[PDB]
């Protein structure tokens, strides 16, 4: 499987705007046939620092995720309010 | 629950040395009664960029984790080979 961590840094002013967007993103993503796990967290010291922890079967299933209606609609609406670029790490389990 | 992501950046010449240290750290940490989850991953684009995803019932249990002999022994053995400081993020689930 493919494990992903993605981090967004949202302007503090914008947190209340983006929360509903994140909630829909999580709900719709979890309904993707190929999504194994998808959970969203927030940094205890930065209420605007959001972290996705995701598990996909492979890269192809992640490409599908990236092309979905909900991803392509919701993510730029979220990123409109970023304080800095986000980061994404793609990973393998350490055996 | 308390969700934690910790990242280490290990000098490439030291990857083969640290891998068995990581394996033992993971094995012993999962045996801590308070450990809810603990898994180790590696960045697909950097074989020296290791990522722990951890779950603890609370911060007290993290404190205890930090005091174990396996943590106090293995962690500095690993960090002796770091390329740059590691990072840690403590997190809450977003409902």
């Amino acid at each position: 499987m493919l494990k992903v961590i993605a981090q967004d840094f949202i302007k503090p002013e914008a947190i209340d705007i983006v929360l509903p967007l994140y909630r829909e993103l999580v709900e719709k993503t979890r309904q993707e046939p190929l999504c194994l796990a998808y959970d969203l967290f927030v940094d205890q010291k930065d209420p605007g620092h959001f972290v996705f922890i995701e598990e996909w079967p492979d890269r192809a299933a992640l490409d599908i995720h990236c092309a979905t209606e909900h991803f392509t609609r919701l993510v730029p609406l979220i990123n409109a309010h970023q304080r800095q670029d986000g980061t994404v790490v793609l990973m393998d389990a350490v055996p």
